[PDB]
């Protein structure tokens, strides 16, 4: 399960890309 975020991944996740949204990056992180 992946989310958009805004800082960091959170502890069980890992970044596995970026977002793109509303001309603001996000960081992609998947549990």
């Amino acid at each position: 399960v992946c989310s958009c975020r805004l800082v960091f991944c959170r502890r069980t996740e890992l970044r596995v890309g970026n977002c793109l949204i509303g001309g603001v990056s996000f960081t992609y992180c998947c549990t």
